[PDB]
């Protein structure tokens, strides 16, 4: 999934 960091994220 993608909880965070780089930049915007969703789940």
């Amino acid at each position: 999934c993608k909880f965070f960091x780089a930049t915007y994220t969703s789940c």
